[PDB]
């Protein structure tokens, strides 16, 4: 016969799926597949929980493809190989996937495509998980933002694509195609135990698109109303929580915005309709990196602008390693580092804080922690997660004056109770928050927590020492 087949990486759903949807008005003998790429699943970036957040989502999406039809076909192997060698065993009329912004996955489709092309099959690559494409976003000269705002007033003004149609009534794999492909397929889905992985910390939202739906109607119902401030506060819990369901697509991003979009229709406040506009923001902010990921894909390589390629990290891999184990003696410092560790997400303010504290405090070259993060993040994605590392010595894009955050003064203004610290730092419950956010704790009340592993002027001085001198120097 001649099937559609649909790849399916980080799009894990059934509903508003751009390259889904196109192929579903092209054939209803629709058939999913999913492929475990050793280079990416044995890779030392992966964290546990993501990998346990994805396996959840296919749990889901296998049973989406039974209930509208068909299935979800699973694969274990290199992609460039095995996914043409299941199409030309299905004889396939083509295959159809979203496009990526990293440099991995492009390089790996140019060569799937390529493959694809040289079997005589058609391969459709489209846009999903933007609202607005790298190609579609660019300058009055025609060349990409560098720069924020600019970017945003770019973006902001594009009319804004809508949720595309579930794919219903599929038609299934016959028992002969089925043996035509056996020696390719997986008999049924890994447990993440079965793959070398265990993870007992948590979601911010549960795995699957339902779960992911739920709670972006949960959130817009409500809490977003509160969105400004509330996000600024570590203790609250102010944000939607759905960074990982937008990293693996368990929900899609016109839905997103849609959601959004309604609730500031239905707001008749003005200060919800600008705590959602500022959510809005947020799917901006996402979009900008990820575009400046795909314009600029050497960013990945590490810090970008000239001056920063040429720092004079002191990598103290002692200082890395008490950062790591959330040993820094910093109360805010330790209590975000340990929520990262045990629940695989952090409060976006803590990212900034610990950040800017391995960049700036620590010295250590910021890609130690970009790689930490990656190791640990339920939501890990490399153009966020770059970005927030760029970010932390504006060493990427849209660069902003030398600056180093003091952590007692970012304890103070955004956990001014300490609630956040003695949260995730219930050893010190008994400390005063006054000193907790000074992180100047007495020997005896600290227990066994340690003392601060530097002296944040001293370190000040140091970084701003060989910033200077190397601004210098050149
Ligand atoms: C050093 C550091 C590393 C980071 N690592 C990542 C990472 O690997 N993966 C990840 O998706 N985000 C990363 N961020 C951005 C950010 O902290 C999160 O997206 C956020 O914590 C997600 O929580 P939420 O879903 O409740 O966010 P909300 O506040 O509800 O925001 C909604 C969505 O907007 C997007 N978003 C929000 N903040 C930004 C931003 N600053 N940059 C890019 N997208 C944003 C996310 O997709 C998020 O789910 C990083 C920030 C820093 C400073």
């Amino acid at each position: 016969a001649a099937p559609i087949l649909f790849w399916h990486r980080r799009d894990l759903r059934l509903s508003d799926n751009i390259g889904l949807a196109a192929a579903r008005a092209q054939s209803a003998q629709l058939i999913g597949l999913f492929c475990l790429d050793p280079q990416i699943l044995q890779s030392a970036d992966m964290a546990p929980a993501r990998v346990a957040y994805l396996q959840g989502c296919l749990q889901e999406l296998q049973q989406r493809y039974q209930q509208a039809g068909s299935r979800l076909l699973l694969l274990q192997g290199d992609p460039q190989h095995l996914i043409p060698q299941l199409a030309q065993q299905l004889q396939a009329e083509a295959v159809y996937w979203n496009q990526d912004i990293e440099p991995y996955g492009r390089d790996r489709d140019g060569q799937v495509a390529a493959a694809l092309k040289t079997a005589g099959i058609r391969a459709v690559q489209l846009w999903d998980q933007l609202l607005h494409s790298p190609d579609q976003i660019l300058s009055g000269s025609g060349n990409p933002y560098s720069v924020y705002g600019p970017f945003w007033k770019n973006w902001q003004a594009q009319p804004k694509p809508t949720p595309v149609a579930t794919p219903t009534e599929l038609v299934d794999l016959s028992p002969e195609q089925l043996t035509a492909i056996a020696p390719l397929l997986l008999s049924e889905l890994p447990t993440l135990k079965q793959l070398g992985f265990d993870w007992d910390g948590g979601f911010p939202v549960e795995p699957g698109e339902t779960a992911a739906i739920a709670r972006l109607q949960e959130f817009c119902d409500r809490a977003i109303a509160d969105y400004d401030p509330q996000r600024n506060f570590p203790a609250e819990a102010g944000t939607s929580g759905l960074s990982p369901a937008l990293k693996f697509g368990a929900i899609g991003i016109r839905q997103a915005w849609q959601a959004a979009s309604a609730a500031h229709a239905l707001s008749r406040s003005d200060e919800a309709r600008n705590s959602i506009r500022v959510w809005q923001q947020e799917l901006a902010w996402r979009e900008f990196y990820q575009h400046a990921l795909y314009h600029f894909p050497s960013l990945a390589d590490g810090p970008y602008r000239s001056l920063w390629q040429q720092f004079p990290w002191e990598n103290r891999e002692a200082l890395f390693t008490a950062w790591t184990q959330a040993q820094t003696g910093y109360p805010i410092v330790d209590a975000a580092m340990r929520q990262l560790t045990e629940t695989g997400w952090m409060h976006n303010r803590c990212r900034m804080i610990v950040a800017s504290f391995l960049t700036k405090d620590l010295i250590i070259d910021w890609r130690r922690g970009e790689q930490f993060f990656m190791q640990h993040l339920v939501d890990g994605d490399l153009a966020a997660n770059n970005g927030g590392w760029q970010w932390s010595a504006s060493s990427g894009m849209d660069p902003k004056p030398l600056r180093i955050f003091n952590p007692a003064s970012q304890a103070k203004k955004f956990d001014a109770t300490a609630t956040y610290i003695k949260r995730w730092l219930p050893e010190l419950r008994h400390v005063h928050p006054k000193d907790l956010i000074s992180g100047e704790i007495t020997p005896i009340e600290r227990r066994g927590y340690p003392a601060p592993i530097v002296n944040h002027n001293l370190r000040q001085k140091q970084f701003k020492a060989l910033y200077n001198q190397l601004k210098a120097a050149i």
